[PDB]
């Protein structure tokens, strides 16, 4: 869909690094790749997620940012757990 | 927060293969050609260095099954977050 783990990762990196350009540096992509992801999410959910000026998240943007970090942690834990089992097989 | 091989879409492919019983029927459900589902599965195997399906009917490996089952928990939480975000947007009378 447009809510992807990558979109949540983009949102997390923009919050942490402060801007599209700094977040794109972290993720190793060109900035337009990050804005494209965010445009598709904003258009699907039909809401503004943040305003750049550092970056300020909207109320809906902050809920996706904060609850999305819980999902990212769970995805990393699942990845870790599956690889650990795989080494035993 | 940066293990990027696993996607929710790959988990949804996994769920459809389990529910429908074959790559062919799952691909039919998802509106894709069956080899597109094979590619998504095999690219994840290669990125994670795991094997998801038994190589001796379509059967998940023990590793594939842990991703399938615990991945459904992730899918439910992603749907819940989508619903909650949409509900907040409505109470705020979001712009279209
Ligand atoms: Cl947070």
């Amino acid at each position: 869909r447009a809510l992807t783990l990558e979109a949540l990762r983009v949102m997390d990196a923009i919050d942490r690094r402060g801007s599209f350009a700094a977040a794109a540096d972290e993720l190793g992509r060109v900035p337009s790749a990050l804005s494209y992801t965010m445009q598709k999410l904003e258009e699907e959910l039909d809401v503004v997620l943040f305003d750049r000026s550092r970056t300020k998240f909207t109320n809906v943007g902050r809920m996706l940012l904060e609850r999305g970090r819980v999902l990212l942690e769970a995805a990393d834990k699942l990845t870790t757990d599956a690889e650990a089992l795989a080494r035993l097989e």
